[PDB]
């Protein structure tokens, strides 16, 4: 009745062993936590990264969030300190529930954030702050630079350091060369009471790793990957405006919606409260959202591994349906391991092979298609030092690079492969191919990864 909290994702305890390699042991759990989107690690006991900073110094600019269910709100984007927000926020829940600050339970602040989010009488207010590290603010995690105590310099180096993460070598996200701090540089999140993230998935599909460095708790909702459409044909019909389409990447349309209406429209769901010390880990598709329950600090990265190869590519091929943009080339993330294939793990090394083959498959049928639309001219063309916005498909909004087509009627305008007939009035044989590599460039490179997998 009201509230029926779904039920609990998996939780790990790795010994010392498990978890001195972050990707084998995501790798070991992925069977399991792949069937609930969300999972929760708790790291070995003495595993403690000293947190410290000056709460008088760190200044940010918060966000104001309005709490309506269904609701839309914008994904990405006054002053406080660390002091004055924990001094705000402490004082906001001590008012709200005219109780001490954790004399309140859990259940009682989750049930509560369902009532006042469905009801169209209460207008609470509040507010939180989302970034990526910088002079003003930055990581939580020990970095290099300043003098460092013993006890900073062993956790300098972790797997679990999420600085790290993104340019260990299992991941793939590591040698792209394009600048891409979006997703792959760790966003701090300073969170209070019922200040909340709306449902969503990450950028191309990726995996999240999000660590909670102290404070009161995060409750979290996720569902599987295998159930994004399921839910995004529930949230189709219950709020059609955010799917509407828009301009570009920084107007993407997110809401609050209860569990408990996905779960009456067969969608599973399933729930965890994260502690301070505790990492939350989403799996590639899987929604998720959820609201803090008092005053705290986080920090959350993208992430790559060789497993999500083969969604990146069908993530980008299902961005091109929707015309939605893309935040870096698949193809041109490819060609880049190939040219390093010398340098390049093993493993990694046999996965690029696999996901290049098909790519080169796809790439000689839509040549030849456009070949007989009567396309004739063709000239190489260096895509990659193109800005995004210059190498954009008129149609569909996918970022160039494998190949193009241009005319000289419309200068600067690109099509992609799929949208020849999008271009122009013009007849075919005014058209160029724009293309990176031959067939033959290609063949060669993708022998250098199978050399390197032997
Ligand atoms: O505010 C937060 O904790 C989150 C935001 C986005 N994804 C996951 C978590
Ligand atoms: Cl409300
Ligand atoms: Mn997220
Ligand atoms: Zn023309
Ligand atoms: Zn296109």
């Amino acid at each position: 009745s009201m509230f029926l909290p779904p039920p609990e994702c998996p939780v790990f305890e790795p010994s010392w062993e498990e978890f001195a390699d972050p990707f084998a042991f995501i790798h070991k759990i992925r069977p399991i936590a792949e069937q609930t989107g969300i999972c929760k690690v708790r790291p070995p006991p003495d595993w403690q990264p000293p947190f410290a900073c000056d709460v008088d110094k760190l200044h940010f600019t918060p966000r104001i969030q309005r709490l309506n269910e269904l609701e839309a709100q914008t994904r990405v984007k006054r002053d406080y300190t660390l002091r004055t927000f924990g001094e705000m926020a402490d004082a906001f829940k001590s008012d709200y529930f005219n109780m001490p600050v954790h004399m309140v339970p859990t259940e009682l602040v989750e049930k509560e954030f369902w009532r006042l989010v469905s009801t169209i009488e209460e207008d609470v207010t509040v507010e939180y702050g989302a970034d990526i590290a910088s002079k003003e603010f930055g990581s939580g995690f020990p970095v290099r630079d300043i003098k460092l105590s013993p006890e900073e310099e062993e956790y300098l180096d972790s797997g679990w350091n999420l600085n790290n993460m993104p340019v260990m070598e299992q991941s793939v996200l590591a040698h792209i060369t394009a600048d891409i701090c979006g997703m792959k540089l760790p966003w701090l999140y300073v969170g209070m009471c019922f200040s909340s993230f709306c449902w969503h998935i990450e950028d191309h599909w990726s995996y999240s790793i999000n660590y909670l460095h102290w404070g009161e708790p995060k409750t979290w909702y996720g569902v599987p990957g295998y159930a994004a459409e399921q839910l995004e044909n529930v949230m189709k019909k219950l709020a059609p405006e955010l799917f509407v389409s828009q301009p570009d990447l920084l107007h993407q349309l997110v809401t609050i919606m209860n569990p408990n209406t996905l779960m009456t429209h067969e969608v599973p769901v399933y729930r965890t409260n994260q502690c301070a010390g505790e990492f939350v880990i989403t799996f590639p598709r899987a929604y998720h959202s959820g609201f803090n329950q008092g005053f705290n600090f986080a920090e959350a990265v993208n992430f790559c591994t060789v497993d999500w190869l083969p969604l990146g590519r069908q993530c980008v091929e299902h961005y091109r349906l929707l015309h939605r943009y893309c935040v870096f080339s698949h193809d041109e993330m490819i060609c880049k391991m190939a040219s390093k294939a010398d340098v390049l793990d093993v493993v990694v090394a046999s996965t690029v092979q696999k996901d290049m083959a098909i790519m080169i498959e796809d790439e000689k049928a839509l040549r030849e298609t456009v070949r007989k639309l009567g396309v004739i001219d063709s000239e190489r063309m260096d895509f990659e030092l193109l800005p995004d916005d210059e190498r954009q498909c008129v149609k569909c909004k996918t970022t160039c690079f494998m190949s193009a087509i241009s005319c000289s009627c419309k200068p600067g305008l690109l099509v992609c492969l799929h949208h020849v007939k999008e271009l122009c009035s013009c007849p075919p044989y005014k058209y160029k191919l724009r293309y990176r590599y031959t067939l033959d460039d290609l063949y060669p490179m993708m022998n250098a990864l199978k050399l390197r997998a032997e």
